């Protein structure tokens, strides 16, 4: 069996969907875990010595990689998920930041799994039938979901689909479904919302009519309920952008995950 680590909990959650029995996967950041505070640890370092084949995002979300690589002694298969995804970036300071949260359109999660599948086989060319059977079956399910998910949204009014939440995570979800997300924080929990954002979006609130509010399992809560405190917008609910539930949650896998996400925004709409 393949001793797989990921970087955060979706991927480690795809790659045992997509590696089945042949698989053992372990993963760094847990459950609701912040991936862009993270740093790793000893037994982080430990963890990794014993690995075959490593999963990550790519996209700057794992800036300690390079260095845990090093001090782990790890030599084995490096697999970058988003590997050919569209990438959307943001335009500051005369340059551009990319968006690392690709897999929230499920369209992107399928293009994962295939990047996920194909080091599963290159890492363990013995199962390579096994492996391809039940990839191609979880990519199915991958992109049958982002039809769904599509679905979901597209019989419902196009005006004011907007809704506010802790940080700029779902910006692919938004693109692909089209929904507009508000937030305070940007792309990072490492960085503070300024006093100019956060008056900004007290305002656009205000004047455009937001209603729904939620918060994130990772991020602290506290910001955007005060936002929401200033313009009277209702609760909808608890969303998962980066990491998943815990076990006996509403989001213990990628799938679920993104179900449940769906759900809480269109349910909003409404
Ligand atoms: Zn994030």
């Amino acid at each position: 069996t393949l001793n797989v680590v990921s970087s955060f909990s979706v991927l480690g959650d795809i790659a045992q969907q997509v590696g089945g029995e042949h698989v053992h996967v372990d993963t760094l950041v847990g459950p609701d875990g912040d991936p862009h505070t993270f740093e790793p640890s000893p037994k982080d370092s430990a963890l990794l010595s014993k690995a075959d084949v490593v999963v990550v995002n790519g996209l700057g979300l794992e800036g300690w990689l390079d260095r845990l690589i090093k001090a782990s002694g790890f030599k084995g298969e490096l697999v970058v998920a988003s590997k050919g995804v569209k990438t959307h970036a943001l335009d500051e300071e005369g340059k551009t930041v990319t968006d690392p949260h690709a897999w929230n359109s499920a369209a992107n999660g399928a293009l994962y799994a295939q990047n996920i599948l194909d080091g599963l086989v290159k890492a363990d060319p013995e199962d390579k039938a096994a492996l391809t059977s039940s990839g191609k079956r979880y990519i199915d399910q991958l992109t049958s979901l982002d039809g769904w998910a599509k679905a979901q949204f597209s019989a419902i009014p196009l005006a004011k689909r907007k809704v506010l939440t802790s940080h700029d995570a779902f910006g692919y979800f938004g693109r692909a479904y089209h929904v507009t997300f508000l937030a305070p924080q940007g792309l990072s929990s490492e960085s503070e919302a300024s006093a100019a954002q956060v008056a900004a979006l007290i305002k656009q609130i205000k004047a455009d009519g937001v209603h729904t509010w939620f918060m994130e399992n990772q991020l602290d809560p506290r910001l955007v309920k005060q936002i929401a405190s200033a313009t009277g917008a209702q609760p909808g609910g608890e969303l998962y952008p980066e990491a998943l539930s815990k076990p006996g949650g509403v989001a213990d896998s990628y799938v679920k995950m993104m179900r449940h996400n769906v759900e809480l925004i269109a349910n909003s709409m409404k």
